[PDB]
């Protein structure tokens, strides 16, 4: 899972960028919910979130560090299949 850092200036863009919509406003920042966030795999080759994020706020959690085949099964998870 990736994770929002203190750099977010609270734009707003990456939450509609999230197929999982693990991305929500938070009390300082906004905030990825770990459980939500595949880093985008199943749906798309690279984070989508990185991608639009202006001040590179966004990175790896190394407290939720997860493998490929992690990611995609908790893609398959929230998706079904
Ligand atoms: S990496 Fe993908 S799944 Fe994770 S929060 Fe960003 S847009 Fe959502
Ligand atoms: S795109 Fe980056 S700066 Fe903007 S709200 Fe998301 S994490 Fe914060």
């Amino acid at each position: 899972a990736l994770m929002i850092t203190d750099e977010c200036i609270n734009c707003d863009v990456c939450e509609p960028e999230c197929p999982n919509g693990a991305i929500s406003q938070g009390d300082e920042t906004y905030v990825i919910e770990p459980s939500l966030c595949t880093e985008c795999v199943g749906h798309y080759e690279t984070s989508q979130c990185v991608e639009v994020c202006p001040v590179d706020a966004i990175i790896k959690d190394p407290s939720h560090e997860e493998t490929e085949d992690e990611l995609r099964a908790k893609y398959e998870r929230i998706t079904g299949e």
